[PDB]
Parts: structure tokens; C-alpha cells; sequence
């Protein structure tokens, strides 16, 4: 009957809004989370109140390790066990912090930034395909991949690797009827780790309305890509950045 | 109170699917046409017998010339005259034919039709649409294969590349005015009617997603998204609708 | 003998520096010019003092018109007439000014799309028809995907030039003609453009502790023409000190 | 004295030709190798015969692991130990093999394809910069990165990451006068394994002369980017693919 979606990093911000809107469209949802157990459970409760047994939570650290393949396998399995099926994977979870070229060890930075942003999406993608009729994956990419922030080399590397994943998996999974696409926010919901006037510095850069994307605006692009309106769309990355990537220095 | 859209080359194929779909969505439409007089009127009638006073036609030759600005200005004017408003512009019209570099039209006619229809008319139409002024947006029909061009199509590929520049330049410039500019990029959709079935199946075979061409309705779907309220933060984006064709290596 | 190069808009700045540097490598040069007769001739004198009968000038308006194809064909003719061969085409001439969306528009079109894209397409056609290390180098723009505001016709023309670079590289490859581009960022800024505006640009350039220079451009063209680039076609080299990498 | 350069994977094929041609230009070279011990030693013999004291070898495995930072630090150190300086880093070493999405473990595959192709280049770059004239880094990328081979997702993801590193490190290292650029082969020396019939299928696709690049042709591009003729060039990736990436399906 109803289709089923996995959303990684679904407890807060963008992943939350994606999970909410998938749910409003008639998806059952696996809300993946890492540290945000309260917000994840609270979201599952709200959604289950909307419609019974349509939302489960699943905890997994998506850092790269010897166990990441098992964790990703488990995330996919939990969808099939809760719901009988897995139609949609949304790779949203993301680590994001500076790694200057010139405080964790470098190898922890690699495991986190490359782990969450690229390897976990690869492993989730393999598990999703292996366990397989409007089947699709949506990766959360970055509209500013080709004009990186200074001292974010590892973050930028993982986001570029994700673009490669989207294109590679689109090609290889097409014969199986699995579409693979991305959504590339520019400035959306801003990190809490920064002062509220730096917030205004970015908002001023945005040609369209001089404001950041709501999480819902990102979720709208995701909804379109999983829908029947995108049945011939694969390997495409839709920028949702109000024209920010187009602005020169 | 119903919004209105201009669609160029709207009589047949993809532009028709776009007008039909924008109409089913509640838009009043200007069906622009060049040579397809019968097909244009036929479509405007069928649309008008759904909701009356919703579909007008507008004839224009979108070849580059010293009257092209006036014709583009007139397409836009058609929309305000019939409907009081211009909410959407879909640049769909396009000439497509080989122009070999090492070699029955003069080169300057080729420049005029391939760069005229594919780039200059969209720039002039864009200028008039912006000057004439809400969810305002423009959608340019681009080409997914623009960076892997067919042999001998340099002028056509040039026009489509120009159209990407326009898409990005105008998104940037018109953002302050609340006009979004985005594009939709087909790979293989409806093959040229001149094309033999044997040739058609060569193209079908290339496409990773189902070994078939996009339907026109599938192209139109992406245009509907881009103009909708679900795309209110998207400007300067070009969405490929090519079932993965642009990703296949030689 | 000595190979021969056409360089359009060779009289001043970057096309001059490209012309001198190809000459220093042993090329014979057609210095094309439009309004720059005195500068063009002064260049050819300088190069002819160095080796006689190695530099000719040529006048053409590269604005798009019914006579553009004739003018372009005559540019390639001048190189065969004077030197018995044409080995290298450098598409450097370029018009540059704003065309806000909100001089007639069709003159804007004829200049911005004509000189920047259509003349390069016609010259490319004439070059190819009239044929070994043969190559064309198109002067492209590194900021092509981050355009300046109100520069739509300019930006359209430089995108069209990227499509030409790619389409011509593919189609001419079976003839041993390579087609490539060099994309400056800010090099020598418009001599009419103000002074505080020019220091503002240098300040954003990552490799900016250096002067951007016309010779740095020419170096990249010299590379692409050379036997060190015999396998390179359809490539566009940015020479912009990292400027295209900097976000807003 | 003469400036110096580290070339990774320099024992054979493309890395060898880069090493020869940098030596020809007057560089002192560190020939990094993993398994190819005979080849590496023999190349340093030939270069030292030409000009004594100009060529050392350095063995390291460039697989990602918690010791990869020390190995990368060691390759850099070894150039300072032999020559007192390190002017040029060429990231050439690379694993390359299919990883279908539908006898190595997946974590070894990630370690080799993402380790060698991206993480080791990032650590080498970090070590190179920390230890610090015309300083520059050249990464070996892939002209086919947006038209990947089917079932090469992990490889393609690593090469995509390498593009991000190139751009990210050009921007960040620029104030220190270090330029970072890439050279992107299409078809060059075909894998030793692969059959002669497979070799001609690939040769037939190349618009420019229906042939693969010689290793020397790739090296020429490296030479250009390290020289004084490329001093305003940073963040650029030069395709050396005879037009291959331009060819549609
Ligand atoms: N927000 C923007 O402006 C913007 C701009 C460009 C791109 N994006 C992209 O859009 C996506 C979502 O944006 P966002 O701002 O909502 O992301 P975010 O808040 O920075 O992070 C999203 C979630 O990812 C999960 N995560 C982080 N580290 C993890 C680890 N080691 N293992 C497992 N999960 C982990 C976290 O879950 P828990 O809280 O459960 O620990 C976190 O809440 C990301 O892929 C991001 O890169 C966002
Ligand atoms: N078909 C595909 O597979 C495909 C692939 C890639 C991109 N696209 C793009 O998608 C869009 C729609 O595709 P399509 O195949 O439906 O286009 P098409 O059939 O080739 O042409 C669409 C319409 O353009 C009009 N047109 C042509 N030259 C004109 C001129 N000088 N002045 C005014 N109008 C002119 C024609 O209208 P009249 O009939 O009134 O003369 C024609 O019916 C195009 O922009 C195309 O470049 C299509
Ligand atoms: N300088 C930069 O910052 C920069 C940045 C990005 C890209 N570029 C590209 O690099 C190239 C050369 O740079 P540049 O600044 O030296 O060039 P430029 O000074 O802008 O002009 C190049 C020459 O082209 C000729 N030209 C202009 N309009 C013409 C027309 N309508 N007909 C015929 N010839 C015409 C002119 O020759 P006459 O003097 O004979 O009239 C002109 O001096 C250009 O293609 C440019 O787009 C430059
Ligand atoms: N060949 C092509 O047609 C082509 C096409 C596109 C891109 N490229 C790129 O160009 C560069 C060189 O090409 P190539 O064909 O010469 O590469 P290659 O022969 O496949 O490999 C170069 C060297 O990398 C080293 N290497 C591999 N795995 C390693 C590990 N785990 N640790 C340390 N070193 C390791 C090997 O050294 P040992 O032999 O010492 O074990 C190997 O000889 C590569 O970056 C490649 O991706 C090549
Ligand atoms: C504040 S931002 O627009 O630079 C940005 C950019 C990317 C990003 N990824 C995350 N997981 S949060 C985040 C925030
Ligand atoms: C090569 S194709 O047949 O998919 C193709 C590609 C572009 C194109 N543009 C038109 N106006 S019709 C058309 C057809
Ligand atoms: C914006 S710029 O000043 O770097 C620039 C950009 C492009 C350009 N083209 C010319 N012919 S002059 C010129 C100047
Ligand atoms: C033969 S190929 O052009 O598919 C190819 C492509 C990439 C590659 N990378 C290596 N390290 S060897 C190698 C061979």
C-alpha cells in the first residue's frame, strides 16, 4: 500500500522538514538520528499521532569505521522490517566544520567528514539497491561545491565525492529502475555555532529575497524528485540557493 | 485572477505539452507559433472549450533580424492584451539542424535562425517580460547534451550554450525584481519527425533509464515544478530531464 | 619553414602580448585590428625589425553583418597570401560592455555576439576549409558561470564561445586541428574603468600578491599551440589566479 | 641548488614519465613507490647516473589507515632529508578497480580507492604546506569524472574528492604562494591486465588520432603547470584526453 522512506539526520532542521513533508505525501518514514534522540522520538510521536505506525526511529553513528557497513545495512533493514518495503532513501546527515591545511585527530576528521558526507551515503545506497515502484535516492549536496569556504577542504572533498556518487549510482542503478538525484542548498537554516549578524552577512549575498532557504524550501525540491513528476529525472542536482552560486567575489 | 503564461513554439510537441499542462494547472496561455497555423488554432480551441477565454494564439518568426525586438515585444504584449498580466515565459521555440564547419541556407541565415531562435529571441523576450512588469518566473528550454555536442551542430550548440548564459545572467539581474529564471534540459525526448525509426532506436538504446525517450509530458512536468510555489527559492538552476543520458561515456 | 599565426585584435593589450610571444617562438603573425591602425602597424614594425617579412597587419570590423563571413575569410586569406600557410588561429578580439535587461539592441547583439562568438565561428570555418601542429585557441572568460550584473549579451557570447570550443574540438579532431581556450579573470582592466575599481579586483584575487599580466595569458596560449599540448583538445585553461574559486 | 619534487606512484607508467621529465628540467626527485621496488630503485639509478645525488626512492602504502598521516609526513620529510627543500608535489599514485553497487572487504575498498585517490593527496598537501621560489602541487584527476564507467562508484567518488581538494587547497594555500592544479587524463596507458581487443575499443573513441595519450604527453602538462609559465594559474584542471570527454553516448 503506502510507500516507505529512510531519511538520515532526520531529527532536526532540513532532515526533519524532509521527513515531515514525505509523511504529508503518504510515506511511512524511518527517522535516522545520531545524538538527537529526544527530537527524533518526538518527531516519530507527532507523525504517528497523525497516522498510526507510519514512523520509526533508528539510531546509528555515520562516522566511517569497520562497523559503518553494518550500521548502514541496519538502517535499510529497519525500513523493510517496520514497513515491508523501501522506496526512498534521503542522504541528508552531514558533519560540517573547518579542517585547515596549515579538536580531533586528522583521522577522526576524515572519518566524520568523509564518513557521513560520502561513505555512509555510498553504503546506504548499496544496501538500498541490494534489497531491491517509484524507487529513488536523493542526496543532500552543496550549491557552493565549486567555490569552497576557506579551510573546509575535507568537508568540500566529501561533498564533491557525493556528487560523484549521485552521478555513478544514477548510471549503474538506472537498469534497476532506481533514480538517483541531489538537492543542493546554498544558504539554508544556519548553524547555531555562529553569531546572529554573521547570519545577516550571508542573507545579504543571496540575490533572491536576501534571505536563507527555509528547510521546507529544500524539502520541496526533495518531494519533487521522489514524485511521479520526476520519473525521467536521474543524475540531476537541483540547486536551491536563490542564485547565490552565481555571485562572483 | 488566474495567472497567464507565454509559451513559444507552443503548437506541437514539447511546447504544446507545456501549454496544455500549464492550462490544466489553471493558467491562461498565449500559444506562440511560427508556421504551425492550423496546429496552434486547433490547440487554442480545444483549450478554450475547457475554460473559455483562456487560450490566445500569437504568430511570430523568431529568426534574428532588425525587427526581432519588435516581434518579442509583441508576444509579451499579446499576453497583457488578452489577459491583463504576464506571470510566466517559457522559451521553448527552437531551430535545430547541422551546420558543418568543413563543407540550403546562407551562413548568415543559419546564424539568424539558430542563434536567433535559441538565444537572442529568449534575451529579447526576457527584456520585454521584465520591462512589462506574484510568482513571476522564466523557464528556458536548454539541452542536457550541451557539453557533449553532436558532430556538425556547432551553431545550434552555440545557441544553447548562450541560453545557459542567459539563464544565469538573467536569474542574477532579475532576482531583485522577484523574477526567477531557470531552465529545463531534455536529453532525448520526441525525436525529429524527419528521423527514421532505425535512427530513433539508436537513440533509445543509449538512455540508461528505460532505453526510451522522454515523453513531452515528462519535460512539461519539470517546467510546472519550476514555475510552481514549490520552487520559490530556485533561480539560475537548470534541471536535466534526460534519464541519465548526459552521464554515459563514449 | 616557419609556422604562421592569425591573432585577432592583436594591436593592444592581450592580443599584442600573444602576438609578440608567438613571434618570439618563431611564428609569422597576422596582426588583425579594427580601429587600431597606428598601434597595429607599430607592432608589425617592431616585429619586422626583429626578422623581416614576419608580420603583416589586417583591418577588419568583426561586428556581425552580411559581410562578416567575407571579412573572416579574408583574415584567413591574408595569412595564406603572406606566408603560404596558416597554422594557428587565436580568437582574441572582443567587445565588452553592459546591456541591462531593465546603440540599438541589434547593434549590441551584432558586436557582443558577433565579435565574441560568430566571428570566431566563421574564422574557425575558414581556417578549417583552407587545410603539422594545427590549433585554434579561443579567448574565453573564467567568470563565465559567475557573470557580472547587466552583462547578459557579453556573457551569452562567451558561453557561445565555450560551445564553439567544444563543438569545433570534436568535429575538427579528425583533421588534426586542436581547439582549446584560455580563460582570463581580471587581466589588464578596461583603460576607461576607474582606479579605485581596479584595486578592488586585485584585493579578491587569491594569487593576488602578483600583478595579473598580458604575458601570463600569452604563456598559456604558447603552451596550447606547442608540441607539449599535442594531445590537448576541448580544454579551457583558467589563468585567473584562483578568482573563479572565490565565493560571494 | 636545483629545486625538488615528490612524485607518488612514480616507479611505473605515468608517474615515471613525470619523474623523468621533472628531472630533465633540473629537479631533484623523490620517487615514491608502494610494491614496485625494482622499478623504483632502477629509475633512481638512471637519474643519479645522469646527475649524481638527484634521485631517492621512498616506500609507502597510501591506503587510508590511522598511520596514513605519518606515511604522508614521511614522504614529504624524505624530500627535505635528501634535498633540503620541497618545491613540487605531484599526487599521481592511484588504485583503480570496479566496486559494483549490486575479494576485498568493502572497508578495504574504501581505504584503497578513497585513501590513495583523495585522503593521501590531502595529507601530502597538508605536510607539504606545513614544512614551508615557485611552489606548486599537481593532482592527477580523471577527464571522465562526470561520465563515469559503470560500477566504478568508489573510484569516481575519490576522483571527485580530488577535484574538491585541488580547488580547496588552491584557495587556501594561495596566500602562501603555493599553487594547486590538476591534470586530467582520458585514456592514457591502458591497464596491464586489460586485453588488446578491449584496448582498441577505447582507442577508437578518441577523437584526436584514435589513440591513447603517451605517459610523456600527460607529463608535459605537469611540466607546464609547475613552470614559471603557469605562475598565475591555480585551481585549474587541464584535460589531456584528445577530446574524449566531449563524445556523447
Ligand atoms: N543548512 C545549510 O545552510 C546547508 C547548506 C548547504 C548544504 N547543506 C546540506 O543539507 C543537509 C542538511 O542540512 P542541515 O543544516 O540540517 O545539516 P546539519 O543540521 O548540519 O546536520 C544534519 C544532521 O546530520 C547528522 N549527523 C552529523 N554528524 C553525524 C555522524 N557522525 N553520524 C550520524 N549522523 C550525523 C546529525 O544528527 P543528530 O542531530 O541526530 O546527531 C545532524 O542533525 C546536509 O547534507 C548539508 O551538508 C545545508
Ligand atoms: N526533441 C528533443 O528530443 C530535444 C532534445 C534536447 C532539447 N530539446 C529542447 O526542447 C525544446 C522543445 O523541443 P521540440 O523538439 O518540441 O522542438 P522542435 O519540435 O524542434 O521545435 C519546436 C517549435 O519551435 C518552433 N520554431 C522553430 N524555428 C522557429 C523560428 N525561426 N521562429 C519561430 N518559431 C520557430 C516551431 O514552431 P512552428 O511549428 O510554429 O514552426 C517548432 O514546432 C527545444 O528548445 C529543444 O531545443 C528537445
Ligand atoms: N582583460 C581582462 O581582464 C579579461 C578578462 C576575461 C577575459 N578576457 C578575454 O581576453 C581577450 C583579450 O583581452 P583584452 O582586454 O586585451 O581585449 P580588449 O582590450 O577588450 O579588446 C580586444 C581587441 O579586440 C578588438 N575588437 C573589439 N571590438 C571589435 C569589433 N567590433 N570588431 C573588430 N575588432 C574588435 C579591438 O581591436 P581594435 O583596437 O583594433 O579596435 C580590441 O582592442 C578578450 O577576448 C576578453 O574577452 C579578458
Ligand atoms: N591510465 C589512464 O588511462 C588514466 C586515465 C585517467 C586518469 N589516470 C590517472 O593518472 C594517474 C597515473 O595513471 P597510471 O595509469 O600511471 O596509474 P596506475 O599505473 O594505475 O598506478 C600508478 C601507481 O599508483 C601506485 N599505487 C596504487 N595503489 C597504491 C597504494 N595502496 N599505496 C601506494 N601506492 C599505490 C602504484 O605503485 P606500485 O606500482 O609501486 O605498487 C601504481 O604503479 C592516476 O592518478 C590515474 O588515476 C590515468
Ligand atoms: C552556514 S552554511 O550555509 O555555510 C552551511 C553549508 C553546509 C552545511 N552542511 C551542513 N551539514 S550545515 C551547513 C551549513
Ligand atoms: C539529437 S535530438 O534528436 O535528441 C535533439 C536535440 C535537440 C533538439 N532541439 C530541437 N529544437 S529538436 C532536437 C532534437
Ligand atoms: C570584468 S573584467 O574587467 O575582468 C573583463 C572581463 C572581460 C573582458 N573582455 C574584454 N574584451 S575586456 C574584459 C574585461
Ligand atoms: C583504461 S582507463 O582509461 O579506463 C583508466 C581510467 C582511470 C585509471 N586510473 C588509474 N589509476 S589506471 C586507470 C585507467
Amino acid at each position: 500500500e503506502a510507500p516507505a522512506a529512510v531519511v538520515t539526520g532526520a531529527a532536526k532542521r532540513i532532515g526533519r522538514a524532509i521527513a515531515v513533508k514525505l509523511h504529508q505525501t503518504g510515506y511511512r518514514v524511518v527517522i535516522h538520528y545520531h545524538n538527537s534522540a529526544e527530537a527524533a522520538v518526538s518527531l516519530a510521536d507527532e507523525l504517528n499521532k497523525e497516522r498510526s505506525n507510519t514512523a520509526v526511529v533508528c539510531q546509528a553513528d555515520l562516522t566511517n569505521s569497520n562497523v559503518l557497513p553494518a550500521s548502514c545495512e541496519e538502517i535499510i533493514n529497519s525500513c523493510f522490517r517496520a514497513f515491508g518495503r523501501c522506496d526512498v532513501l534521503v542522504n541528508n546527515a552531514s558533519a560540517f566544520y573547518p579542517t585547515p591545511l596549515v579538536g580531533k585527530t586528522v583521522e577522526t576528521q576524515v572519518a566524520e567528514l568523509i564518513g557521513t558526507n560520502a561513505i555512509a551515503p555510498f553504503l546506504l545506497t548499496m544496501s538500498f539497491a541490494q534489497r531491491q515502484s517509484n524507487l529513488s535516492i536523493v542526496n543532500l549536496c552543496d550549491a557552493m561545491v565549486d567555490q569552497p569556504c576557506m579551510a573546509f577542504s575535507l568537508y568540500n572533498m566529501g561533498k564533491h565525492a557525493l556528487v560523484g556518487l549521485t552521478q555513478s549510482a544514477a548510471l549503474e542503478l538506472a537498469p534497476y529502475g532506481i533514480r538517483v538525484n541531489g538537492v543542493a542548498p546554498g544558504v539554508s537554516l544556519l548553524p547555531v555555532a555562529m553569531g546572529e549578524e554573521e547570519k545577516d552577512k550571508w542573507r545579504r549575498k543571496v540575490p533572491l529575497g536576501r534571505r536563507e532557504a527555509s528547510a521546507e524550501q529544500i524539502a520541496d525540491a526533495v518531494i519533487f524528485l521522489v514524485s511521479g513528476s520526476a520519473q525521467y529525472i536521474t543524475g540531476s542536482i537541483i540547486k536551491v540557493d536563490g542564485g547565490l552560486s552565481l555571485v562572483h567575489a
